[PDB]
């Protein structure tokens, strides 16, 4: 019954701090940057995640700046933020108070692989669709996540709601500005990243999404490797050897450097039999060498693989209705507004 | 597998093999009891028993591009050193893919790796006796002094590529599949080397890196053998640089220039005292060596040969030094002119008085 009370600034709206009291503080996670706690708001009894990172008081926190602009049902909500000091004197910590979300795609996928089963396709559809909406939204602001991986896909198992989280690697990509190639986790890195390109687009997130789709179908990572070399060999084993043109599209400086000559492995034979053709088709349009050839997130949402989600009789296996799938805004559809006639089916929102 | 026969039940494979070193006088080689001991992205390693001598060999089988000559082969053919796994002979064959050529490298079989040994001690919540840390690392630094003296950078120094005889304490560097001759001015790919062992210039995507990346990697192996876990783990380069920065502290503008000139936004963190990184009673000489290997500035790192001459290895130069199991240490002082070429005067430290005594 130990209560902590802070004066915390709401994430959205005007910069108007209020007194916030919370209790039942326990460490849900540790990342390189800092610790994540669970806590219960005293007023509502609602559970929150508090992400605590060391802050260079001088400069502004990019993660905070980005999350204050984000309002989407498939992105974890910033409820408050506040500053605290401890450990070393003169060390200030930024605290992000987020909606608590009990599971991850990582943990749920790990359960099914440990028990020798695959995630039922209905969840692959729900989870990937919600990921592609969250990407469609941030990409419409020029914001690239740059760390799309199962650990950063939060899940409410009861409602089947997915929330994208962890904007610590996130950055507004501006044409002609170079960006670091050393972002994004091992198995989910786009080939242009592995080739050390600094002129990459938001399409790195689509490749990462494709790696998550493939992984949920296979029950293991599709492009594993301890080195970039090992990863590229695993990519080449599936896509075949990239053409000199395809290489120019990824990183032009790496044309003269050479790798084994291999023909593309048929996508249908990459996955087990009775993996739905539409799932396989979508993968092939996400995991493309040429960044500009990859589907956009919004195009991905409109893919036939997600048609079951647009069926008026679709239900969760636990009997509940699907979560919000169709509450698109103008911002979200801006990349291609005509897709609205596919994305919003006749039965939705009337 | 050119010709296959049966001998008292056992399957015998007979091949015609080109010798590793010497003129091309083909040798007839017969082996049995084939089993898999290793996999890679583009490689399979078998154990096999030679029919006559009964002695074990490793056969690394890799797909051969008909276009170009195999770089791993070209490099291994040039190498003769007691701390580098010997290419006995090589032969071509068919394999898993019909109409495809496979290069087979027949190597000395070595039963263990630093990876497997380190893992045994980690699981049992022990650390390797420091005499083994000294022997393994010293032998690694000799292997790197030798290849670097030909301008050849390994580019994949990691515990899994360090073969061990546990009884003799002999270490052999293996896996020249990433190895290349670095030529000042020629660019090189930044996506080589296993993730935990990658030098910061590689993480920053440099293409003008020197053989000193192998010294960083060996620094990571030493630290890991002292800690019982990787010193700089991370799923992303970002995560790895955070771990590096937590120890080394934030790199100066000039340190970043020395690593990759092209390259931002990392916490202003002060250096952790290296002493507080390792368990209490870690030999100070071990910690000093680490600090001189794991430097941001590639040129500031010790050369392999300077590493060998470091005070951490003084116990190896003691004339009364034995393995715990009572046996003599392996050869540590049989240096060649080639091996010493980077700094011949270091011989005055490297070859101890007792090793110069007249026979
Ligand atoms: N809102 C939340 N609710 C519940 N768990 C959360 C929440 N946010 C983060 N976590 C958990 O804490 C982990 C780490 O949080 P994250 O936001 O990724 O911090 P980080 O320290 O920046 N990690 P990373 O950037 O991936 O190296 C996540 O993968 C989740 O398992
Ligand atoms: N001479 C040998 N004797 C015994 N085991 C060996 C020998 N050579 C290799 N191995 C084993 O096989 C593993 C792989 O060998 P390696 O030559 O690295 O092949 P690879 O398929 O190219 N692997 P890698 O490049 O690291 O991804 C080593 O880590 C050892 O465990
Ligand atoms: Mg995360
Ligand atoms: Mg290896």
């Amino acid at each position: 019954s130990k209560v902590t009370t802070v004066v915390a600034t709401p994430g959205q709206g005007p910069d108007r701090p209020q007194e916030v009291s919370y209790t039942d503080t326990k460490v849900i996670g540790n990342g390189s940057f800092g610790v994540v706690y669970q806590a219960k708001l005293c007023d509502s009894g609602e559970l929150v995640a508090i992400k605590k990172v060391l802050q260079d008081k001088r400069f502004k926190n990019r993660e905070l700046q980005i999350m204050r602009k984000l309002d989407h049902c498939n992105i974890v909500r910033l409820r408050y933020f506040f500053y605290s000091s401890g450990e070393k004197k003169d060390e200030v910590y930024l605290n992000l108070v987020l909606d608590y979300v009990p599971e991850t795609v990582y943990r749920v996928a790990r359960h099914y692989s440990r028990a020798k089963q695959t995630l039922p396709v209905i969840y692959v559809k729900l989870y990937m669709y919600q990921l592609f909406r969250s990407l469609a939204y941030i990409h419409s602001f020029g914001i690239c996540h740059r760390d799309i991986k199962p650990q950063n896909l939060l899940l409410d198992p009861d409602t089947a709601v997915l929330k994208l989280c962890d904007f610590g690697s996130a950055k507004q990509l501006v044409r002609g500005e170079p960006n670091v190639s050393y972002i994004c986790s091992r198995y989910y890195r786009a080939p242009e990243l592995i080739f050390g390109a600094t002129d990459y687009t938001s399409s790195i997130d689509v490749w990462s999404a494709g790696c998550v789709l493939a992984e949920l179908l296979l029950g293991q990572p599709i492009f594993p490797g301890d080195s970039g070399v090992d990863q590229l060999v695993e990519i080449i084993k599936v896509l075949g050897t990239p053409t000199r043109e395809q290489i120019r599209e990824m990183n032009p400086n790496y044309t003269e450097f050479k790798f084994p000559q291999i023909k593309a492995h048929p996508w249908t034979k990459v996955f087990r039999p009775r993996t739905p053709p539409e799932a396989i088709a979508l993968c092939s349009r996400l995991l493309e060498y040429t960044p500009t050839a990859r589907l956009t997130p919004l195009e991905a949402c409109a893919h036939s693989f997600f048609d079951e989600l647009r069926d008026p009789n679709v239900k969760l296996p636990n009997g509940r209705d699907t979560p919000a799938l169709f509450n698109f805004t103008t911002q979200e559809l801006s990349s291609n507004p005509p897709l609205a006639t596919i994305l919003i089916p006749p039965h939705a929102r009337i």
